[PDB]
């Protein structure tokens, strides 16, 4: 379940959005914290292996736990060229 990604910054960005953390709307119903929400197809995030729904641990080596969504954004804006990602990543989902 537990993933480190590297992605490669483009001219579009690194090609991914993210939802949820503490005080905006979760991304699902039983967890507030930093989503994937929408990864690029033809991207730099899809070519490093970041799948839609992973949950966004670290970013650069920083944990997101208790974060804010505005925080995780800038995290994400500052991290370089190259971006370290650290997520978490479900097998299946249970209904």
């Amino acid at each position: 379940e537990e993933l480190t990604l590297t992605i490669l910054r483009q001219t579009g960005g690194l090609g991914i959005s993210i939802a949820g953390g503490k005080g905006s709307t979760p991304y699902k119903g039983d967890d507030e914290g930093i989503f994937i929400s929408r990864v690029s197809e033809e991207g730099p995030a899809a070519r490093a292996g970041v799948r839609v729904g992973d949950k966004l641990l670290e970013v650069n080596g920083v944990a997101l736990q208790g974060a804010e969504h505005h925080e995780a954004v800038e995290a994400l804006r500052g991290a370089g060229t190259a971006v370290q990602m650290r997520v978490w990543r479900e097998r299946e989902t249970s209904v």
